[PDB]
């Protein structure tokens, strides 16, 4: 009589379980679709003098932050529009480095590349065009 | 004396029960080795003037059909030889778009690349030369 | 017991879409070929 | 009991669809291996008045045919040695085309480059003299 | 009275079961992980006058056999050195087809892919070099 | 109780099993083995002493000897038929 | 009563099993990342006279060995500083072939490509300046 009573508890929480995992299964789904995909979508502008970063961004998913920038020496903070917002925007990004500045004077009209570190763990890297 | 005869019914439907999975899981796997494989072996002709598509598919799998095409700008309908049999055949699809249509007269001589919308949820890359 | 039946799923899935890139390309090398 | 039971025939039944699965990955990859590479070896010599391809071809895998071959205004059929052997052989291939027969009179001495479409749903470009 | 023996034979019974379950489960391991892993470890040699495969394999497993050979056209047996003993040596193989024979005579100089089946049910993919 | 604690090995040559048997109860006997086509007997170690012990065990069929020769390097699973009417499920390599 | 004693000794068994897994799969990543990683740093010299080859190695992973070299014509062995240690060294290996040598004699001041073949499976393609 006891043999039957188990049976059914176990089988009862066994689909409790079941249907908790495949829940957040499709959630996970639903939060890694749409997590924040940000890419180039033009040639960026580094401005010597200022240190100043005009690039545009493409951001096709959650909104996410730009938590720092790394340039050919040293990696520095970004200090203006961090947040990227979804869609296609130009974000103007100052970039504060105590080591790299100046040295871009030398390097007026070449190209550059950069990468940006975002919010969500993913890197993007810049292609752009160093300008006075 | 009911504890084992609750126990023998329990093991005679949980061998029934996992009879069942398995052969449901077996069933499974021939019905998904056998769906049905098309790609292109060769390169097809798109004409200009009649919006003909001439395609050479391979089917490796069960008998599909052409729900729909998506050519440069919209996607349109298929009607003629919509039925792609197993093995390599060359299948005569006519294309209707009302704003595609004549679009592909400044094209004749170049590539292109088309979609084939399939009856199994499958999409085919078609790549063609536009002709007259 | 799952494991295994989405292995093979995605075996198959894989394979299709493979041989759909191949042929892809090899459509492309004939088109490029004879483009004029 | 039944739970013990249930697990071991559900651990049978997984092993053994685990074996069946690493078996067929196994034979796909022993014949994707040898499918059959067709490639070109020497140029070829493409006659204008008989309309007849002589090549060169190197067949490394599975022997395959020549479904047809495309040239540079329509893509006719093969009526002659259409079968292609592993290793390097010379083949003796007849085109037939209605309308590029008597185009090549003018080329005689030029380059050219066709398409062969195999049987293995691989295209092989082939670069050949105009000879007469 | 009746009711308590039998759960206690039951609770017994379903003891020495989940336990002869889960060691079989644990010897599947055992057996899994030390099955027999055959790599290749470096470039191959096949000999077109003898048809002899000298191919450096890598066992990191149990000893396996060579069952057979798949070469470009047919598949054909093995005459020596068969044995695949553990860690890294180079094995001298004869293949003997009836019609693969003198077909690599004119692919010297040029490489080749061969397949290796192994009496543990698993394929290597083997890239040799033909010579003379 | 007798359960398996660790992979066994089934010699294809010689059709000798040597599998590593835990008994944490009375002292049983091996009446019989079930390999993948027939049912043989068992010619050695036939009693399954009480703890963890390896057991040399040959089998002797007239018909699955010389399959094995095919499976060097494969898993197989095998079946031993106890004197206290219990069955052992054991995994082994086939070796030569 | 033993329904829920068999349900938890297999919950406790596919926990340490799931464990067991998790914990390998670690372990292996652990092992592939770090399995040593050798490429070339610079123009390599290869004698023609003493049949030496002076090159420079980098290694980013585990210390690994030359098993053999493999020329021009034919592969053989090395008798000097087989041992690659971690990081950008030079490395004089000593090529002893009784069929090549003096071949390249005639090469000096030419450029030329070896492959080293490596102890954990890995082939380094060299390219090298024939000296004298």
């Amino acid at each position: 009589l006891s043999g039957a009573v188990t049976a059914l508890i176990l089988v009862i929480a066994s689909v409790i379980i079941a249907l908790v995992v495949v829940g957040f299964a499709f959630g996970l789904f639903g939060a890694f679709t749409g997590q924040g995909t940000v890419a180039q979508v033009g040639t960026a502008t580094l401005s010597a003098s200022t240190l100043t970063l005009t690039v545009t961004l493409k951001n096709t998913g959650a909104s996410t932050q730009v938590t720092g920038v790394l340039i050919n020496g040293n990696s520095g903070s970004v200090s203006g529009m961090t947040t990227i917002s979804a869609g296609v925007n130009t974000y103007t990004i100052t970039i504060s480095i105590g080591s790299i500045s100046t040295t871009l004077r030398g390097l007026v009209g070449s190209t550059i590349s950069l990468t940006l570190i975002l919010s969500n763990g993913e890197t993007v890297t810049v292609s752009a065009i160093v300008t006075s």
